[PDB]
């Protein structure tokens, strides 16, 4: 299987392969990035959000590998427009994070993959 605590301390690594087995569970067991499970629960911020979040060098090579994981399970509701849900947060986005982390290289990458800007 595949879980929120080891997939949480791979995003912030900068080797991606430990993702291998991910699209397997969750497209065998029917979930996907964006469902309450694979967030951090008290605001609702995804796996992608802790991606952009300490980037190397101003980047990070597990953002396209979360990104195509996402397109290959088949999401209606693409991990890259996810958002925080609660009352302070509200809205907040992975876009939103790579703005004020100030990586343009980020900023291309996620806006590419359908960001929406708005």
């Amino acid at each position: 299987r595949f879980d929120r605590d080891r997939l949480f301390s791979v995003v912030s690594r900068g080797v991606p392969e430990e993702l291998t087995g991910l699209l397997e569970y969750l497209r065998w067991n029917s979930k996907y990035l964006t469902d309450s499970a694979y967030t951090e629960g008290s605001t609702g911020k995804t796996c992608l959000m802790k991606a952009v979040l300490n980037l190397q060098d101003g980047v990070n090579a597990c953002i396209m590998p979360l990104l195509q994981i996402d397109k290959d399970s088949g999401n209606p509701k693409l991990l890259v427009n996810a958002q925080c849900t609660d009352e302070f947060y509200q809205g907040h986005s992975a876009l939103h994070i790579a703005i004020e982390k100030r990586s343009l290289q980020c900023v291309k990458l996620l806006v590419e993959n359908g960001a929406d800007v708005h």
